[PDB]
């Protein structure tokens, strides 16, 4: 069957979406609720790697320029990993999915928002963030 190439189809980045899914053993056999949660994990994977470089950058002493804009970067990423991709997994995994549209549109908003502060140093993680969650809220969007 082709449910992952078709749900990628109806998202705003086909290619993304699709060697992203591909990259998870789920993909196999899932459901387009299993589709959304690999992809939820994807937005983590980024958004983990995100939060460690924004550390790794403070932790070096700054530059006076980046202080603010990472302070505000990492609370941005503090909310997504606590708040926005747990609200997604627990909306999906209980079966009330319009709740896990709400996390990816929020994720997607966050990501911008620090790439705004500042081109940042980690410009490339706040779009793979941006890009998986906008690909997540469209998954979801099929199950509504």
């Amino acid at each position: 069957n082709n449910l992952v190439e078709t749900t990628c189809k109806n998202t705003p980045n086909y290619q993304l979406c699709l060697k992203t899914l591909l990259s998870d053993k789920r993909s196999a056999t899932g459901d387009i609720t299993t589709l959304a949660l690999i992809m939820v994990d994807a937005i983590k994977a980024k958004a983990n790697q995100a939060a460690v470089t924004i550390s790794k950058l403070r932790h070096s002493n700054p530059p006076a320029a980046w202080k603010g804009p990472l302070k505000n970067c990492a609370f941005s990423y503090k909310v997504i990993l606590t708040a926005s991709l747990p609200e997604a997994i627990e909306a999906l995994t209980k079966g009330d999915p319009k709740f896990a549209e709400d996390g990816m549109v929020g994720s997607s908003g966050d990501a911008q928002e620090c790439e705004e502060y500042f081109k940042s140093p980690f410009s490339a993680l706040n779009i793979a963030v941006h890009e998986l969650s906008d690909v997540g809220r469209a998954i979801v969007r099929n199950l509504l």
